[PDB]
């Protein structure tokens, strides 16, 4: 492995990064040879002095969207939902005609068309809700455009645990984080747990995300370095999943859908076929494209996961800024939490580098 020249590639990546965007503290796990490895650097809250620990929670942010769709992968497959199935099969007082050709894979991979990227302010519940999808009106006709975004994955949860009878985060907890034994991982922090729970920092103000409709769906979730770790290597290397339905969910999830230029969605998850140039997938991150509506070309029938891939995920919030990735078929893969959102390719610029001194 080579556990000091490991400790030097990551010191050596993230001590410049934390410096030069200035991250007050970060959480790093590599995970290589069947191993999760945990690097941890300056504060969780530094008026309080607190030192980064693998229990300190970080906000995830879009990272949840992971979680989003293995949930609703872990439905698809217990039989109770169906990605063709027209949305209006879960909700049937959506009435609008224009709602009329999107199913559920639609709503999951951001392809209805032209979900916004964000749940507007005033939506405050479920007849505020209604009234937004109801008269929101598309720009393309289905699968035709995707979009990143918030209002469309985020209905996808909500809707997709109807049939279960539970609560999102119940259902969550039940059955996707418990079987996992991510037993320090949140959709709201116990007060009992607050003590390892970060503080962001925005402009050099701590902050903290507050609450919004479908938040849990879309960016609401806080770890800790381990649960993060486990997460990635379940996911990795789904073939030690018990529950038949999750690791049958972990698989819909990185299914690929769509193919958008070099990138393939899957559900939450998103994937690049491997190798991959560095710079093809750090401008790939860049909010250019990141949140550009681009036109798609369907992947049908969906493929099954192929381990040849770079898969990944960003996400943010306020005062907070994480990433994770992996390689199925290298066995490979890393966690950078931190409590500052700093720019998502420096992210994936660190993330590559580290990966490629493994191989
Ligand atoms: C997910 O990463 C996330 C990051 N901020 C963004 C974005 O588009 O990158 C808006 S969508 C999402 C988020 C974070 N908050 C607080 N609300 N939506």
């Amino acid at each position: 492995v080579s556990e000091k020249q490991l400790a030097e590639v990551v010191a050596n990546t993230i001590t410049p990064l934390m410096k030069a965007q200035s991250v007050p503290g970060m959480a790093v796990a590599v995970i290589y040879q069947g191993k999760p490895h945990y690097y941890t650097f300056g504060k969780a809250d530094i008026a309080a002095n607190k030192p980064v620990t693998p229990q300190t929670l970080f906000e995830l942010g879009s990272i949840s969207k992971t979680f989003t769709g293995v949930l609703g992968g872990d439905a698809i497959a217990r039989g109770e939902i169906s990605l063709d199935d027209p949305v209006t099969r879960y909700w049937p007082q959506l009435t609008g005609k224009q709602w009329q050709g999107i199913r559920m894979l639609d709503l999951a991979t951001y392809t209805a068309g032209g979900l916004p990227l964000q749940v507007p302010d005033e939506v405050t519940d479920n007849a505020s809700l209604v009234r937004f999808y109801q008269n929101w009106q598309p720009q393309w006709k289905p699968g035709t455009t995707r979009l990143y975004a918030n209002a469309s994955i985020g209905l996808f949860g909500a809707l997709a645990v109807k049939p279960s009878g539970m609560p999102y985060e119940q259902a969550m907890t039940t059955r996707v984080l418990k079987p996992l034994k991510l037993d320090h991982t949140w959709i709201n922090v116990p007060k009992a747990e607050e003590a390892h729970y970060a503080w962001g920092y925005r402009d050099g103000k701590a902050v903290r995300v507050s609450p919004g409709m479908l938040d849990a769906q879309a960016y609401g979730v806080k770890t800790n370095v381990q649960d993060m770790a486990n997460w990635v290597m379940a996911n990795m290397a789904p073939e030690n999943v018990a529950d038949a339905s999750l690791k049958q969910g972990i698989a819909l999830a990185q299914s690929r859908y769509w193919r958008i230029g070099s990138m393939y969605q899957g559900l939450g998850w998103e994937m690049l076929n491997w190798p991959v140039e560095a710079n093809t997938v750090v401008e790939g991150s860049d909010s250019k494209v990141a949140l550009a509506p681009l036109p798609v070309v369907e992947v049908n029938p969906p493929a099954p996961p192929v381990k040849a891939s770079w898969v990944h995920k960003t996400g943010s919030t306020g005062g907070f800024g994480s990433y994770v990735a992996f390689i199925p078929e290298k066995q490979i893969g890393i966690v950078m939490l931190a409590n500052t959102s700093y720019p998502n390719p420096a992210r994936v610029e660190a993330a590559y580098h580290i990966l490629e001194a493994l191989q």
